[PDB]
């Protein structure tokens, strides 16, 4: 038996019945009385000993939805005065069966602990003090949801952006008070009450309304409607940043806000379905579809065509006629100066008008001018290229002019007018400076997307007459680009044997080592039955490619080549090559992989022949046994370099001793780091030996003393950026706190990894998002590039900084550095692809000063997973890309979550002992760098959060197997130890679209599952199996990570920075340990150092750890600026 009016069981143990005191009176009458007297007319007053009830007389919640539902609830108590506090019946008259509740409403999301509860009656308004004892429970109930609801408003308010790691730190960390009937809030209360939760974010968007995002829309916010089966529009109650810029850096944000800067409904939400001083009508669906839309980017095009090709139209027939002597002969007579009805010779520049269609104008130098044989008076034409059609587009000055490799002959006629174009020649104090007609200043890449110094030259005597760049730079890279023979012995048939051969400025000899695809040669090779669907009710979701090999080495035994006509083919050099093994070539296989040193080799007395062309480099082998350092010594010491101790026979599968013929200063860069962290970019670049970070920013105090631990003679300033910079341009010397702030001059390198949040949209710009991006990090970090003018400099970011704002902040980013004078360029890397067990892409901006060169992206040391390794950019409609070739394969195996982390010692969830004894050796190379050479007896920061009691369980009950997750739990009661039992999952519904188990048990954990609308209190909480999984799995892939365990063969899906088992930074269980990854672990993922240290309680050290720019890619980076500096440094040394 149940209620016609509303519902409950009559059975139900939790019914109670109203009961009226004595001095109960109806509405009307009530509201008469004399004790009875903010911008309202109703009116208002204050009510206790509450009691809500039915038409029958069943005590009713407000927030079930029942006033919706058209059911009328009635209500008694102690009405009182509007200004009455006491929360005792002594002021006021007892009501009875007061009117049908029209609507109960909320205020109190501010500055105040108001959270007043309200009810709105055909007559007046209700401020509900304390409830009757009998109503206490169910309004208890009430209580706590309406608290959450505060927390998540409040914790928005102060932290938009937040993610969903956040939100669920946020509330577990909040103490209720004791009024509130509750220990502590878990993500299982969260998502218990997600859809109330839900409601009142969405109720305090439409109530406080200004131009702000709506705090529904927030990253944590969307994440929790996602995971827990949602719906929005359900309506319910009511009641600026200047970033410290250099003026040459405000101009450019200003300009384009000056010049370039100028629906799909849902038809069936509460929203879509409201009429019309109303203006939002906004469908929160689309809200959030959008906000999902403008978090994903278009990550496969072809290779962007080269301009003037192009036609050209003709001109002029009056009078041309050579002016002068003739410069030299060659069938052709070059001549410096032509007259065309007016003078133009060699260096001039001249306009050509092209085919009258898209129409801009053609722009070039007068590179030569010569009459052939056919007596055709003609011109070499070193073609130019816009301030648009570079990667900049729009945001460049309509002036600037860029020198590309595009170069053709022409005739005369072609040439429309002579204009002039001027070189914007650095300063002779250019870094001092920080604070018309056409003009050119750099060179311009397009395949690259690389902006440099021009090579200022030079023309010789003897090709005076013919001097054109774009023809030399074409001319180098034909002759580095073709394989060489450099020198030959004894030609045998048609054979020709060579000592030494060369290609891409790298010179092979006899003996040398090589770099080969796994095609290029070959070595001597070697169902499933039913589960228990009763126990696994999820595992039929269960259901429902791998890096390359490294390259093949080989040393060159004999370079034999071929032949064609009279003298050597250089369209064949072949090459006979001792084969090595690596551990895994071996019938070792995987087992070799292991403890194995990443760079040991075996020696082979197999042998191959490849052509010159499938040469991928040149390496060093050499014999462990004749080396005169250590092998680490020699490994740690350079590129490329090989080792092997042993030889291996194929044949009878053993290790026998080699053959005898197998046998045989940098200036560091003074540095300021901006948005420092805990040090992560400033490690890989001190480990590339080029810097010494004298100065680092950082507002995060944790970061900024992790930092200080890491680095002692570095001043580091725990201090906001703009601040910092708005002292040293207002001429200080020192800060508050005494600490020398750097002038110019100091900084030689200016690195730094601004966070996005500000501008991290990938969504056409506009007058809000613009302004936000005018003041953003970006803008501030530019300034400090402005002021200080260093050697070199680098921005750090998320890969997507590339593609947000439709490639704008790229573009302004870039036009910025050039409107500075600076040679820079863009690309993407893959922290894998550089010795680390993690999948994480960032964007990397390049810049380095006039008189410095630009360095090149470092080459993928280890093999990754192609996908993972999608390093291109569309920008405008065109693919750009890096130098990086080695697109594909590489030297070394991938670093593995089991290299990352197999020797560290067992610990449990909740371990809180920050220095621990390791108990073991290293056992991965990888363990061996990372733990040094030197023994160290602590284990720095081995600890782990403490998961709740019913989280705990359900890693326990997560399989060790590799791919298993929360599909794989069991459906079973667990005793959490706490009196709390971790129930059963009840199936009670059809999931029309997943069938019936094996057993022809349900699958449907909700109404929905059949199609019709979510049945509230059809919701379940503290299962093992989470109820929100199967609830919205089928709408997200079953939910495929979660409560998913790290592959030992695996990686880290992203940096994480707060393992969460239901959250958005993937498998976050150890592979085998009933528990989620601990700081440490993380920072092993992350490439550093077992002796950096970290600062702060557990989750400010995952934070500083998952911010970080991991060592190893840091260096990799460090080391092409290395180059850079040695280079420039002999270029240095002259006459
Ligand atoms: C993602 S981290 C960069 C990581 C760092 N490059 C590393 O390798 O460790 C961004 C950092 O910038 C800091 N930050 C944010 N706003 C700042 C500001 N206005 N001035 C200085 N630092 C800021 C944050 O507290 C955070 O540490
Ligand atoms: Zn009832
Ligand atoms: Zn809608
Ligand atoms: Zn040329
Ligand atoms: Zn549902």
């Amino acid at each position: 038996p149940k209620c016609p009016e509303c519902g409950q069981h009559l059975d139900d143990p939790n019914l109670k019945y109203q009961q009226h005191p004595e001095d109960a009176v109806d509405e009307p009458q009530m509201l008469t009385s004399e004790k009875l007297s903010t911008y309202e007319d109703s009116p208002m007053h204050r009510f206790t000993s509450f009691s809500v009830y039915c038409s029958r007389g069943h005590l009713c919640p407000v927030d079930t939805g029942l006033i919706e539902k058209n059911v009328e609830l009635y209500f008694s108590g102690c009405a009182k005065a509007i200004h009455d506090e006491n929360p005792s019946m002594e002021g006021g008259i007892n009501g009875k069966n007061l009117g049908p509740i029209n609507q109960w409403w909320l205020s109190g999301f501010d500055g105040g602990e108001k959270v007043l509860i309200g009810f709105s009656t055909a007559f007046a308004e209700y401020i509900l003090m304390e409830p009757s004892k009998e109503y206490e429970p169910i309004f208890g109930l009430m209580q706590e949801k309406i608290y959450i609801s505060k927390i998540v408003v409040e914790f928005l308010q102060n932290n938009p952006d937040a993610v969903y790691e956040d939100l669920i730190n946020k509330i577990e960390t909040t103490v209720p008070p004791s009024t509130i009937n509750v220990n502590r809030f878990t993500e299982d209360s969260l998502l218990r009450h997600a859809q109330f939760v839900v409601s009142q974010v969405e109720s305090y968007d439409e109530a406080k309304d200004d131009d702000e995002t709506p705090i529904f829309l927030s990253p944590c916010m969307r994440a929790l409607i996602h995971l827990a089966g949602v719906s929005l529009g359900q309506r319910r109650a009511t009641r600026p940043t200047k970033a410290t810029t250099t003026k040459l850096v405000y101009q450019i944000f200003d300009t384009f806000f000056s010049e370039q800067i100028e629906r799909r409904r849902c038809g069936v939400c509460e929203v879509c379905q409201q009429p019309e001083a109303c203006l939002k009508r906004r469908c929160p669906n689309l809200a959030v579809k959008e906000a999902d839309d403008d978090e994903e980017a278009d990550d496969e095009m072809p290779s962007p065509k080269k301009l003037h090709q192009g036609k050209k139209k003709k001109q002029n027939k009056d009078r041309i006629s050579w002016l002068g002597q003739p410069m030299k002969i060659e069938r052709t007579y070059y001549q410096k100066v032509s007259i065309d009805e007016e003078m133009l010779e060699v260096g001039d520049c001249v306009s050509v008008i092209p085919d009258d269609s898209s129409k801009p104008l053609y722009l070039a130098r007068v590179t030569a001018l010569w009459e052939d044989k056919n007596g055709q008076m003609m011109f070499h034409a070193h073609w130019f290229c816009a301030g648009t059609d570079t990667v900049l587009g729009a945001t460049s000055d309509p002036l600037e002019l860029f020198l590309v490799g595009e170069c053709e002959n022409m005739q005369l006629s072609y040439i429309h007018s002579k204009v002039k174009v001027i070189y914007k020649a650095p300063s002779e104090n250019w870094a001092m400076e920080g604070g018309k007609t056409y003009f050119f200043q750099l060179w311009y890449n397009q395949e690259y997307a690389r902006f440099e110094s021009p090579p200022k030259t030079q023309p010789t005597e003897d090709n005076k007459h013919k001097f054109c760049l774009s023809c030399i730079r074409l001319a180098e890279l034909r002759q580095k680009e073709m394989p060489k023979v450099l020198e030959q012995i004894e030609e045998v048939d048609g054979r020709v044997y060579c000592s030494s051969i060369t290609k891409n400025g790298v010179v092979y000899r006899l003996g040398d080592s090589v770099y080969l695809p796994p095609e290029a040669f070959t070595f001597n090779i070697k169902k499933k039955d039913p589960v228990n669907e009763t126990l696994y009710p999820e595992h039929y979701r269960k259901y429902s490619l791998d890096a390359p090999e490294p390259y093949r080495i080989g040393r060159i035994k004999e370079i034999h080549c071929g032949k064609k006509k009279g003298k050597v083919n250089e369209a064949d050099i072949k090459l006979r090559l001792y084969k090595f093994y690596r551990p895994e070539n071996t019938h070792r296989s995987y087992n070799g992989s292991y403890h194995t040193d990443i760079n040991m080799l075996y020696w082979s007395d197999e042998e191959a022949v490849v052509n010159f062309s499938d040469v991928q480099g040149r390496c060093t082998v050499e014999y462990g046994e004749d080396l005169l350092e250590s092998i680490q010594d020699y490994s740690q010491g350079g590129p490329d370099r090989f080792y092997f101790l042993e030889a291996y026979n194929s044949k009878t599968k053993n290790f026998e001793d080699p053959p005898n013929h197998a046998r045989s200063k940098l200036p560091k860069l003074r540095t300021l780091d901006v948005f420092s962290g805990c040090g992560g970019l400033s490690e890989g670049f001190h480990q590339a030996g080029i810097s010494e970070t004298l100065w680092a920013i950082e507002m995060w105090d944790p970061a900024a003393q992790a930092f200080r631990l890491n680095n002692p003679g570095t001043t580091v300033f725990t201090e906001d950026c703009n601040v910092l910079l708005k002292l040293v341009m207002a001429g200080e010397v020192t800060n508050s706190l005494g600490q020398r702030l750097p002038q110019k001059g100091d900084v030689e390198m200016l690195c730094g990894g601004p966070p996005c949040q500000g501008f991290s949209g990938m969504n056409r710009f506009n007058s809000r998002t613009y302004s936000k991006f005018k003041n953003s990090l970006v803008v501030s970090f530019l300034s400090y590039c402005d002021y200080y003018r260093p050697r070199f400099f680098l921005l750090e970011n998320v890969r997507n900084f590339v593609s947000y704002r439709r490639s704008m902040v790229l573009k302004l980013t870039l036009r910025c550095l050039v409107r500075m004078g600076y040679q820079c360029t863009f690309g993407v890397l893959q922290a894998g692809q550089y010795g680390v067990a993690q999948t994480r892409r960032r964007a990397i901006i390049l810049a380095a000063a006039p008189g410095e060169k630009l360095p090149l992206f470092p080459e993928p040391l280890h093999v990754f997973a192609p996908r993972a390794c999608q390093l291109s950019v569309v920008v405008d409609d065109k693919k750009f890309v890096s130098n990086i070739t080695r697109l594909s394969s590489g030297p070394f195996r991938t670093i593995t979550v089991r290299d990352t982390m197999s020797d560290l010692p067992e610990i449990q969830n909740g371990a809180s002992n920050s220095e621990i004894p390791y108990n073991g050796e290293p056992l991965s190379w990888f363990q061996r760098q990372l733990r040094g050479s030197h023994y160290q007896p602590i284990l720095r920061d081995h600890i782990c959060k403490d998961m709740s009691p019913l989280v705990a369980a359900r890693m326990r009950h997560i399989p060790l197997f590799p791919g298993s997750d929360w599909r794989d739990l069991p459906n079973i009661q667990v005793r959490l130890g706490d009196g709390v039992i971790a129930h059963k999952l009840q199936y009670t519904f059809h999931d029309v679209k997943n069938g019936y188990s094996s057993t022809g048990a349900l699958r449907g954990v909700c109404s929905c599952a059949e199609g019709k609308a979510c049945d509230p209190e059809s919701r379940q909480f503290s299962t093992l199996i989470p109820w929100c999984l199967p609830h919205t799995g089928n709408r997200h892939n079953h939910w495929a990570g979660l409560y998913g365990r790290l592959e030992w063969d695996g990686f880290f899906s992203t940096t994480v920075t707060n393992p969460e088992p239901m959250g958005k930074q993937g498998r976050v269980l150890h592979p085998e340990q009933h528990r989620v990854v601990s700081v440490r672990e993380c920072a092993r993922s992350q490439g550093f150092p077992d002796s950096y240290r970290f600062f702060g309680n557990i989750l400010d050290r995952h934070r500083q750890v998952g911010n970080a720019v991991p060592p190893p890619l840091a260096k990799a980076i460090g080391l092409e600026i290395k180059l850079c500096l040695l280079s420039s440094a002999r270029e240095s040394a002259s006459a």
